[PDB]
């Protein structure tokens, strides 16, 4: 897990980024850049979901749309 470049399911944004903590099915991230953003696990893309299942132990399978 390292600062990186996560993208939404749309493929609408994609941000720099490091996972801190997931809450209510909302990441809590802190960009490369040093901003602290909050994108909702459910409208984000698969793989972004897959590697944050894997630092937090849970399974954001349901958060994926396809």
């Amino acid at each position: 897990k390292k600062s990186r470049l996560w993208v939404d399911r749309s493929g609408t944004f994609k941000v720099d980024a490091e996972f801190i903590g997931c809450a209510k099915g909302k990441i809590h991230l802190h960009k490369a850049n040093g901003v602290k953003i909050a994108v909702a696990a459910d409208k984000l893309s698969n793989e972004d979901l897959a590697y944050v299942e894997k630092i937090t132990g849970f399974s954001l399978e349901k958060f994926k749309a396809n």
